[PDB]
């Protein structure tokens, strides 16, 4: 690997999780972990601008931008480097999830935030006015700090 | 500035606060933070290499060490990347403290922990056979990951 990092998550509410993250080569970094309490269904997960929790998740910036791109879905070519899309709750309340990205990488998200919020990520699609600058999916849920890890 | 980064302390017992870090210039970063719940005196307080609370205090490894240097205080030039010397509580338990480090950068520490430890860090000076590695400051009483913050 070329570097590892794990957010540990947590909010106002149920929600908590820890989601790790594995730069497996230049390419590719995985993102991987758990997140529960939520409620079922779709839920839009980014990495932010900033770590600061020192007004909870509301420190922690807009989506991570470096690019100057509009809001979108992972595969999408314009898209923030922090938009990952969406993790599916089950009936439990719990996601478990793994993807792989191109775009993203550990160096540069290191000291940032990955926030899970209450509701589902249109990917930039859903022609809403928040579309193309968020997503549309509603309140921070729960967030934490992405810390280097040995592994 | 060239960057921001804040660091929010909790442990096991008491201890608990808020340290900020800007760099100023090049050479010069500003470190300022009050952390409460000490016992009156001094106490080690250093970056450490990982800012992975997974197991809790103890996933955060060792001082932050890239020049591969021995454990000394914060004007030496023998010191730990992470070596911020001690800070002191005053007898309600409250460190209150300013530090500027010439060594230490803002791009170093986001990511990593800042730990506050259970006694006086000896600064290498102490003789001992732990003096040349951490000081010999006992305990690691709280720790936080040192996260970015915004610059402007
Ligand atoms: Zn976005
Ligand atoms: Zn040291």
């Amino acid at each position: 690997n070329l570097g590892a990092a794990v957010a540990i998550l947590g909010g106002p509410g149920t929600v908590q999780g820890v989601v790790r993250f594995l730069q497996l080569t230049p390419e590719r970094c995985l993102i991987e972990g758990t997140i529960d309490g939520l409620e079922p269904g779709l839920h839009g997960l980014h990495v932010h601008q900033y770590g600061d929790l020192t007004n909870n998740c509301n420190s922690c910036g807009n989506h991570f931008n470096p690019d100057g791109a509009s809001h979108g879905g992972p595969q999408d070519s314009d898209r923030h480097r922090g938009d990952l899309g969406n993790v599916r709750a089950d009936a439990d309340g719990r996601a478990i999830f793994r993807m792989e990205d191109e775009q993203l990488k550990v160096w540069d998200v290191i000291g940032r935030s990955l926030i899970i919020d209450e509701g589902e990520d249109d990917l930039g699609r859903g022609g809403h006015p928040l579309s193309k600058i968020t997503g549309n999916s509603g309140e921070r849920l729960a967030c934490g700090i992405i810390a280097r890890s040995a592994g």
